[PDB]
């Protein structure tokens, strides 16, 4: 499987709300990808979504662009080989 590494995270307001932009380093290159923040009642970081999150939902091409897609089983689903949930934790041990 293809490592990766998070750099150059930063929080924008993004139409009207907030969300994490942030470059997804592979040794096959890096994206720049964008995914919702939300805050507990104070404000403060809690989480990054993974659910109804922007990456899933529109920036899959951009996610895999940087994946060595070769050795994945046809049958299973490009967002599902790559390791999304890893990524999004790693996204989050940034914003602690």
């Amino acid at each position: 499987m293809t490592t990766f590494r998070i750099e150059n995270v930063r929080i924008e307001t993004i139409n009207d709300f907030d969300m994490v932009k942030f470059d997804l380093v592979t040794d096959l290159g890096r994206v720049e990808l964008a995914e919702h923040v939300n805050y507990d009642s104070e404000g403060d970081f809690k989480s990054v979504e993974y659910t109804d999150s922007n990456i899933r939902y529109n920036m899959v091409d951009e996610l895999c662009s940087v994946f060595d897609l070769t050795d994945k089983p046809s049958l299973m689903p490009a967002i599902d080989y790559v390791t999304f949930a890893e990524i999004i934790e790693a996204v989050e041990e940034m914003l602690e």
